[PDB]
Parts: C-alpha cells; sequence; structure tokens
C-alpha cells in the first residue's frame, strides 16, 4: 500500500520503498503552468497552485471562492456540458484563452471536482508520419521510424523506444539522438527504475513530463480537496509534480527535460516513447496532443508487427 503523501506525515521516499510513493497525489504542480480545482456544480474555486498570479493575474486567496462563471464566462457553459457528473476521468475539455499578451486550458473531472490546467501556447507531414509507421516491414524498422518521427516533431535531443520485459526490466530497443550523445541502444535497466505504481499509473494516464528537472514543485493550497478532506487526484494532470526520486535520476543523467508516452498492447504497458532534452524544455500543448495520437497509432502497429 502507498505511504501517506509528505503533507499527511508520510516519509521522504528512499530506494527501500520506491513502489510506495503516492506519485498521483503530490499536492503540487510544475511551475510552467497554473492549476485550479473547482466544484463540478457551483464552479467555486476550491484549490489554487501558489503561482496562480503568474498566469491568471490574481493571487490564490483572491481566486479562492470565486466561481468559473465569473472567471471564465466564455467557457463555463461548454465546460459544464462537456464534463458532466459521471463522465470518464480521461475525457478532456480543451479551450484556447485570449490573455493580455494565448493560454491553453485543459479540464478533466474526477468525481465532483473539475481540474483546470493553464499553460502558455504558441498535416501533410503528420499524414506521411502515419503512413511511415504503417509501412515499417518489421518491429525494429517500426521502432526506428517511431523514434525518428517523434524527434523531428518535438526537437528532443533523445527519443527512445523503452520496452518492458515480462520481469518489468526495461531496454532501449531504438533511439534517435542528437550528434554527440552517448548511445543507450541495447542498454537494459532494473524494474525498480520505473516502479510498479508508476507502471500502473502509465496504463491509465498515457503521457507525463518534467519540463525542468531542477524546478521546485509549486504547492496546491489548500492541499486537501475541501469536498472530501482527502488528497486531490492529479494522475490525469500533465502539470502534476514528478517524483523527486525520478527527477534526481534525470539530473544525474544530465537531463533537464523529460516526456514519455505509454505504448499499450492488449491493455498492458508494453513500453514508452521516452524523450530527453539536456536543457529544460516545455513541449507546446499542440505537439503533446499529436504525440498522444502517435502513441495510440504506434501501440496498434506494435501489436500487429509483434504477432509476426
Ligand atoms: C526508488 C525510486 C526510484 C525511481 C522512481 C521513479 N521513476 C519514475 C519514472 C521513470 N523512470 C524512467 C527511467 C528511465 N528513463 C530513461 O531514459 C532510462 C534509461 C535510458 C531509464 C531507466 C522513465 C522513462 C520514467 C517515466 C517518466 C519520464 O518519462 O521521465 C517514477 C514516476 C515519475 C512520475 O511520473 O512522477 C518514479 C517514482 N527511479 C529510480 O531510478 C529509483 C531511484
Amino acid at each position: 500500500p502507498f505511504f501517506p503523501p509528505l503533507y499527511l506525515g508520510g516519509p521522504e521516499i528512499t530506494t527501500e520503498n520506491c513502489e510506495r510513493e503516492p506519485i498521483h497525489i503530490p499536492g503540487s504542480i510544475q511551475p510552467h503552468g497554473a492549476l485550479l480545482t473547482a466544484d463540478g456544480h457551483s464552479g467555486e474555486v476550491l484549490q489554487m497552485s501558489l503561482n496562480a498570479a503568474t498566469f491568471l493575474g490574481q493571487e490564490p486567496t483572491v481566486l479562492r471562492g470565486q466561481t468559473l462563471a465569473a472567471l471564465l464566462p466564455e467557457q463555463w457553459p461548454a465546460l459544464q456540458a462537456a464534463l458532466p457528473p459521471g463522465c470518464p476521468d480521461a475525457l478532456q475539455y480543451r479551450a484556447t484563452l485570449d490573455w493580455p499578451a494565448h493560454l491553453s486550458l485543459t479540464v478533466h473531472r474526477v468525481g465532483e471536482l473539475l481540474i483546470l490546467e493553464f499553460e502558455p501556447t504558441e498535416p501533410h507531414a503528420l499524414r506521411n508520419a502515419m503512413f511511415a509507421l504503417e509501412s515499417a516491414p518489421n518491429l525494429r524498422a517500426l521502432a526506428e521510424v517511431a523514434t525518428q518521427t517523434v524527434r523531428e516533431l518535438t526537437g528532443f535531443d533523445r527519443v527512445m523506444l523503452y520496452k518492458f520485459a515480462p520481469d518489468a526490466t526495461g531496454e532501449v530497443i531504438a533511439e534517435a539522438r542528437r550528434e554527440g550523445l552517448h548511445a543507450f541502444l541495447g542498454h537494459r535497466f532494473p524494474a525498480s527504475d520505473i516502479p510498479a505504481q508508476a507502471r500502473a499509473l502509465y496504463t491509465r494516464h498515457l503521457l507525463r513530463l518534467t519540463a525542468d528537472t531542477r524546478a521546485a514543485a509549486v504547492p496546491l493550497d489548500p492541499v486537501l480537496n475541501p469536498q472530501t478532506n482527502a488528497p486531490t487526484p492529479l494522475g490525469g494532470a500533465v502539470l502534476r509534480a514528478t517524483s523527486p526520486m525520478a527527477m534526481q535520476y534525470l539530473r544525474n543523467m544530465g537531463v533537464g527535460s523529460s516526456l514519455s508516452v505509454s505504448v499499450v498492447v492488449g491493455g498492458q504497458l508494453w513500453g514508452l516513447i521516452a524523450c530527453h532534452h539536456q536543457t529544460p524544455y516545455v513541449l507546446p500543448p499542440d505537439l503533446r496532443t499529436t504525440l498522444e495520437y502517435l502513441g495510440r497509432l504506434l501501440s496498434l502497429q506494435v501489436q500487429v508487427k509483434e504477432a509476426l
């Protein structure tokens, strides 16, 4: 069972209990965006990331108790209709907000709570990218095409296809990398490097990232959902703070930015499209949506090719 989180008297995580870190409820976000939670009926703002002023122009204690009807009059009705009570928690409402300078708005529902993510935002290629994946004559060719295509889309210094063995050990079976980088191709890693609860989370929530592996997490306050007096589920929030233990591994690797997309075959975590940048790097929200779609196409092509 999960340890309590740090804000409920839980211990700091060590290599003795990697698998017990409740990574889905860090009660904090990454600083390149802002997060609000709001009542799924009233639209009352219940929780604020402490950096909410940077992106929304109001401090946490001023946003708290205001309604989305007031804060987002243009979107609040469509938001309500798009994410009704009982809808699946993977279902997203997406808008582009005009701000005095665009801001990408991503919302999902967890029970009676709306989770709002704000971050700055900036087809003939993508179609040939899809046909290129379809046209790979074997799994290795597919792996190479997938990593090259994602590297061209994103500009990431390294894109790997990280495949799980039945014992949950991991191997780099293909990679596209910048001139001068060490090869990881064929290198194998222990199961503990991506522990059991991360693997579980990655079967349901198919994309996660650390834009800056040195950035302190920004607290969500109040940290507990006032509805439940319990932690706010952030497994579906891309602005979710990353495991400190994971962040440290990346820093030691010389990685300033990390992003991965789940490859899911027959409802099991087959592997990851695993991306690194040496410098901190925010992949624009448009390019993430594209990478999500490519992971789903790649997941289907892997299932086929691997039967052969
Ligand atoms: C005692 C805890 C440990 C730990 C925890 C941990 N690791 C992750 C997530 C990831 N680890 C990855 C590992 C690798 N990336 C690479 O590039 C290579 C080798 C070339 C390896 C072995 C990957 C890809 C992930 C996924 C996230 C990402 O893409 O960066 C988590 C979950 C993090 C989160 O989602 O919040 C956790 C808790 N890792 C350890 O090594 C030990 C110390």
